[PDB]
């Protein structure tokens, strides 16, 4: 008797002296003060204000600046719509119904706003996968004789699309489904019940296995390969000091990279490791929903890493900010 079931919802607190009321309906401090709520506000107003700006400007300066729009960069623009997404679909939601202690969009927003904030996340994620292996294609040059073009960077942003689709898609029409989640003011997938109607068992191993498992590996391959590479041919040219630089530099990025991919994955995998193991007790609002929590921020430092630490995006932002000049 770990919380309180009902349609369209799960409360992770016992009803015993039936305090509990619906996220729909009623504001959930039983779960937490509220001041832990207006918290939970001011953190999503933290993201806003620094999510907003950040991805709005990584838009705008690729409007001003043609050096920009090369076919290896449309990725990092869908990333920067993501975040969008993220900070609309999902911060913006959360800085709401956070205030008024619950859910107050009822379960037909639960879909809507389950849906965009997953579909903001799920494309960020892709993006930062199919980047590494555009990267990897284009310095471990795999394919005899290939050259990435505007049309391959289009089948990439495609391709995101169609698995962030394939993720969050499937709790509108069946497979798993949106409830509120934590402290019932935002709309997630249901890792919480196993609801047997819409066989939430089966979607969580596939989403365990595809969209957490699978990205995993080919950012890891797709890097280890071209620092491999990179190290590789710069160790033929070891007379060239720039060489050696561009070698160390390329090291130093993935690295950032890939510790900035697993400062975001681990923390789901070692919930996993306390499901999986520890799988008797139950778990409050802080489930998990601390993976999620801290996930959130990937919408801030994602495109300061890949964007802002970008030589010639960084150049064109301060023109664009010093009105012209410098
Ligand atoms: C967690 O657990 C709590 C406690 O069990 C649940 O809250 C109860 O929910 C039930 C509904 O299922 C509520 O029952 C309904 O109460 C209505 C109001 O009752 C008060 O007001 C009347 C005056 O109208 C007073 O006389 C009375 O003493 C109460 O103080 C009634 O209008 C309802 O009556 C109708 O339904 C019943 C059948 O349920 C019929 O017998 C009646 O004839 C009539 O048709 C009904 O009694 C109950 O009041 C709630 N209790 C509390 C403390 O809130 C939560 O729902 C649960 N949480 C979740 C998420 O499930
Ligand atoms: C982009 C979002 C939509 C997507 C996402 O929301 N999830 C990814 C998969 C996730 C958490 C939900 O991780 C799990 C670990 C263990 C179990 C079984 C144990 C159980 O949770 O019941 C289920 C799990 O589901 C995500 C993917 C990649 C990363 Cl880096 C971050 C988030
Ligand atoms: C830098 C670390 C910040 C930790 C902030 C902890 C604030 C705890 O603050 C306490 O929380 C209680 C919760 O019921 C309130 O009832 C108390 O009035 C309040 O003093
Ligand atoms: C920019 C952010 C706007 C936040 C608007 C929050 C409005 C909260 O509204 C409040 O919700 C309570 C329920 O918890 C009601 O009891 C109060 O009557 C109501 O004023
Ligand atoms: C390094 C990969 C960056 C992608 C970060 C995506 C973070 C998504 O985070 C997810 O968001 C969902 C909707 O808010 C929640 O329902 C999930 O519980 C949460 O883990
Ligand atoms: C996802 C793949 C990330 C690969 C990171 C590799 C980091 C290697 O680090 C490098 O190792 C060399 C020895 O092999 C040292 O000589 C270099 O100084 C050091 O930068
Ligand atoms: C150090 C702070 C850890 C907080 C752990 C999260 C506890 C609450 O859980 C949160 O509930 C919110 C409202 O539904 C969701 O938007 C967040 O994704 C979720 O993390
Ligand atoms: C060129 O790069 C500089 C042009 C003029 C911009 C200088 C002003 C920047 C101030 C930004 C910091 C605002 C912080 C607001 C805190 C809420």
């Amino acid at each position: 008797m770990c919380g309180t079931e009902g349609p369209n919802f799960y409360v992770p607190f016992s009803n015993k002296t039936g305090v509990v009321r619906s996220p729909f309906e009623a504001p959930q401090y039983y779960l937490a003060e509220p001041w832990q709520f207006s918290m939970l506000a001011a953190y999503m107003f933290l993201l806003i204000m620094l999510g907003f700006p950040i991805n709005f400007l990584t838009l705008y300066v690729t409007v001003q600046h043609k050096k920009l729009r090369t076919p290896l960069n449309y990725i990092l623009l869908n990333l920067a719509v993501a975040d969008l997404f993220m900070v609309f679909g999902g911060f913006t939601t959360t800085l709401y119904t956070s205030l008024h202690g619950y859910f107050v969009f009822g379960p037909t927003g639960c879909n809507l706003e389950g849906f965009f904030a997953t579909l903001g996340g799920e494309i960020a994620l892709w993006s930062l996968v199919v980047l590494a292996i555009e990267r990897y294609v284009v310095v471990c040059k795999p394919m005899s004789n290939f050259r990435f073009g505007e049309n391959h960077a289009i089948m990439g942003v495609a391709f995101t699309w169609v698995m962030a689709l394939a993720c969050a898609a499937p709790p509108l029409v069946g497979w798993s489904r949106y409830i509120p989640e934590g402290m019932q003011c935002s709309c997630g997938i249901d890792y919480y019940t196993p609801h047997e109607e819409t066989n939430n068992e089966s979607f969580v191993i596939y989403m365990f296995v595809v969209h957490f498992i699978i990205p995993l590996i080919v950012i890891f391959f797709c890097y280890g390969q071209l620092v491999f590479t990179v190290k590789e041919a710069a160790a033929q040219q070891q007379e060239s000091a720039t060489t050696q630089k561009a070698e160390k530099e390329v090291t130093r990025m993935v690295i950032i990279m890939v510790i900035a991919f697993l400062i975001c994955w681990l923390p789901y995998a070692g919930v996993a490791f306390y499901i999986f193991t520890h799988q008797g007790s139950c778990f409050g609002p802080i489930f998990m929903t601390i993976p999620a929590f801290f996930a959130k921020t990937s919408a801030v430092y994602n495109p300061v890493i890949y964007i802002m630490m970008n030589k010639q995006f960084r150049n064109c932002m301060v023109t664009t900010l010093c009105c012209g000049k410098n």
